[PDB]
């Protein structure tokens, strides 16, 4: 509740806020969907402003083609950030991180829920394919 | 099976769940498709025997209410252990805090598979 | 996006031996499948071996006339039988703890990886499924 979003931008806005907590500076991933799919880059276009809200140096509208960033926080199954070594004591902080970000993986699963097909009692893609 | 529809005759409370659960407020029950009526554990629900809901009194199904589909939500904001310095580990717990995230997981895939499905 | 441990390769003719990138944890999780008419699988002693660490050396060259179009793999991690449990000391290792810890970070990948890949967006919707009733044409 909720990771992926997407916002509304217009141009001269370029600072929007992330409500999740994120956990690693690399775990959100900046994508404006616009009419078609651009992943930004973590130091060129967008920073992180005050940990909270991505900044914007280039403050993109839907006039050069481009609505809307989409932020989700994809958390990565091969890097993981707690590795036990021989010891090496564990702190219950090693202990604690470890059951922290393997709960954001499958959080993170009961959003793309939302962001396949859908109901409506299907959707507006292009097309569906191979068959 | 992390979610299960039931419906049934009035005046009936005592259904049985597997899924199985964690803490008693992961599993919510819903009333159904007139209606979206999430109600709540103590105006109207307890667990009895920790594997039934026993459900409150009546209702069913008449009340445009054609029934009951209980399901897991854990939370996976609210983790139940955090670990502290210790404060000694059981081995009751080292198991729990894996058991509690695996649950998300089960949970996250089997509501994707309800819209169009794999099989 | 993207699918990391579900994967299509072309089958190609007769090539026998293909890799697995994502960090399968037990031999037995890996099932591997082929695809193009059936869903065909095939059990690993006999029928492939396990070339190395990483590599399916598939005995033999099936495909694609004689009937298959694509061999694909995915992990299945048993989500029930866990790998390791803790008991009273029985003290805490290094392998015990990450193994724990890989094995739970599996479960909750392989869920979120397979809501993608029933049908989900394409890098569209996608995938060489059936898609078998739908009942009507409006």
């Amino acid at each position: 509740i909720k990771t992926v979003l997407t916002y509304q931008l217009d141009g001269s806005n370029r600072d929007f806020n992330i409500p999740f907590e994120y956990l690693a500076r690399k775990f959100v991933v900046v994508t404006l969907i616009g009419v078609d799919r651009k992943v930004l880059t973590i130091n060129t276009d967008y920073r992180f402003a005050t940990r909270t809200t991505i900044s914007l140096t280039k403050a993109w509208g839907p006039a050069d083609g481009y609505t809307t960033i989409e932020l989700r926080r994809v958390t990565s199954t091969t890097d993981r950030l707690v590795d036990f070594t021989d010891g090496s004591i564990l702190r219950a902080y090693d202990l604690n991180v470890a059951q922290i970000q393997t709960m954001h993986v499958a959080e993170e699963a009961r959003d793309l829920t939302t962001d396949t097909i859908g109901v409506n009692n299907l959707d507006a893609r292009g097309r569906r394919i191979v068959n």
